[PDB]
């Protein structure tokens, strides 16, 4: 506990840009693009306002686009006079994927009619398309083979703080060892994760900070419309501020918390408010109704476990079950804790011969351990209940492809 | 039931098929079955015959059963056993878990057919576990798919009846001939012998 993210102070002038969403949409072979930007202020509204934004490819202006406020009619009552779309064409753009993470510079300018500037927020814009056709996931209309990670904020010394150096030491070993994907296992990270992941290149699912694992059943909050408003805050404010983020290509509800009314609500939300990314959900078996992906978590390849209610079905298995047309992406497998990660060989060699078998992320990135020094002052790395801590799940907390300090396994 | 209309050796295989111009005699050897079978509760599925490829014929005469008799699916191999002319994938000899990947016409494990993208039809195999001579080594690999995969709903091994013939020696005394014994040229042998019984019904 306490405050362990950064803190700082915003000044923003009285009329102000309160958000802005950036869209990219794509004809057929991506040969042409449509930047879209809708833009919100806050202050007095006035005729003399503008907003331009323009999309930069380094120290050149590609494409750009003014505009006042005032939103197209949207219903019986008018529209939005606090808001405007601004829509640029842009010509053979340079797409962003893991492999090549182009990037592009949109600035959000709130001006005057004859450009005295107000105020300017800007983002990386990634032109990318992600989309579920046929049963498989398409990145820029190929499907891909998520050769992910699942990575939670640790650090041996400082605990949950992160920095700068370690999530780029992460991002280097992750993608040095053919790693293209991460999951924010389980909740919005530091800020500048997304950015690094943006610019390196990385393929990320973010994830609400929900989880009740706990519970008897597990769904007895997420069931529960009592604590609908809660959950919802956890999801919608995760959406607000990640959304424009190229990295970020898939939403996740939380992790075991059952299946409940609350998930399917949710769920639908963000379909209706950012149709440009799948959404997942692996609790109540993995192939709910609230989610876009069979994302099971430790399935294994060729052995049923047909446990009653949420049954592992053998991941060839699972896809072809009858009806079922979805693609198969495990939110979690290959559990590396201690000497482990045998049978590693049989989950890719499935991934490679069934198509809609695209990949999953293996449980963990690095040993959640933690420095202890002895009575002559040496480091030596402790687990559940070193501490004092009880009850306690011991050395349950180190499943990671690397030591605590990212010594490798 | 499967009508009388196996193109084999045509190159390509769809070449009559294909051709509108026999069309009229595929057709009847269609149409003249299911009004003579359509009446027997056994019969639970119609077969457009078996390796004549896939032909435009196919599909006519696919369209033809399905009104004409609703109450039972068809089904056809050719031309990649699953086309748009077959309501189950009714592969010949795809293995369980290695794909055979020929070009236009692949054989893909059963189980990754099963998912390829979009597909939902059933799997049955209209002919697999090939029972030639000393055979039907892995069998069991079929059956544990088939028990643990609900839409892989089994098959037809390939076959029931070894095709040996009776001829006599100098005293009388007969012998199993398979092609070639009578002369015939050019002929393929033994490989008219693939059952699971001998001609006179004794088991392999
Ligand atoms: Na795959
Ligand atoms: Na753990
Ligand atoms: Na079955
Ligand atoms: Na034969």
């Amino acid at each position: 506990s306490g405050i362990f993210r950064d803190v700082s102070l915003l000044h923003k002038p009285t009329t102000q840009i309160s958000d802005f969403h950036v869209a990219t949409r794509f004809n057929d072979d991506f040969s042409r693009a449509v930047l879209e930007a809708e833009v919100q202020m806050c202050g007095e509204l006035r005729d003399y306002l503008r907003v331009t934004v323009s999309l930069w490819q380094g120290e050149t202006q590609v494409a750009s686009g003014t505009a006042p406020f005032g939103g197209e009619i949207i219903d019986e009552r008018g529209g939005y006079a606090d808001r405007v779309t601004l829509r640029l064409n842009v010509e053979n753009p340079k797409l962003w994927s893991a492999e090549i993470p182009n990037l592009y510079r949109a600035v959000v300018e709130l001006h005057t009619a004859d450009g005295t500037l107000i105020e300017a927020e800007a983002c990386d814009v990634g032109f990318r398309e992600v989309r579920i056709e046929n049963g498989l996931l398409l990145l820029n209309g190929k499907p891909l083979l998520i050769r992910g990670v699942n990575r939670h904020e640790h650090h041996p010394l400082h605990g949950q703080v992160m920095d700068e150096q370690t999530m780029v030491q992460d991002i280097l070993l992750m993608k040095q060892n053919n790693f293209n994907a991460v999951r924010c296992s389980h909740y919005p990270n530091h800020p500048l994760w997304y950015t690094l992941c943006d610019r390196y290149g990385l393929y990320v699912v973010d994830e609400a900070n929900i989880e009740t694992h706990g519970m008897v059943p597990m769904n007895r909050l997420t069931d529960d419309p009592r604590w609908l408003p809660a959950m919802s805050e956890r999801v919608t404010r995760m959406v607000q501020r990640d959304r424009n983020h190229p990295s970020v290509i898939i939403w996740s509800l939380g992790t075991e918390s059952g299946h409940g009314a609350n998930h399917d609500a949710l769920y639908r939300w963000i379909k209706s408010v950012d149709p440009s990314r799948p959404v997942q959900y692996e609790g109540g078996g993995a192939d709910t109704t609230a989610t876009d992906i069979i994302c099971p978590m430790y399935a294994r390849v060729d052995e049923d476990q047909p446990f009653p209610a949420v049954p592992k079905w053998s991941i060839k298995k699972w896809l072809s079950l009858p009806g079922e047309t979805r693609p198969l992406i495990l939110c979690e497998y290959a559990h590396a804790m201690g000497n482990s990660l045998g049978g590693f060989a049989k989950y890719w060699q499935a991934f490679r011969q069934y198509p809609r078998l695209q990949g999953g992320f293996v449980w963990d990135w690095v040993d959640q351990s933690l420095i202890k020094y002895d009575e002559n002052g040496n480091p030596w790395s402790a687990y559940g209940g070193d501490f004092g801590d009880t009850p306690n799940d011991r050395q349950f907390c180190m499943n990671g492809l690397v030591f605590a300090d990212r010594t490798p396994h």
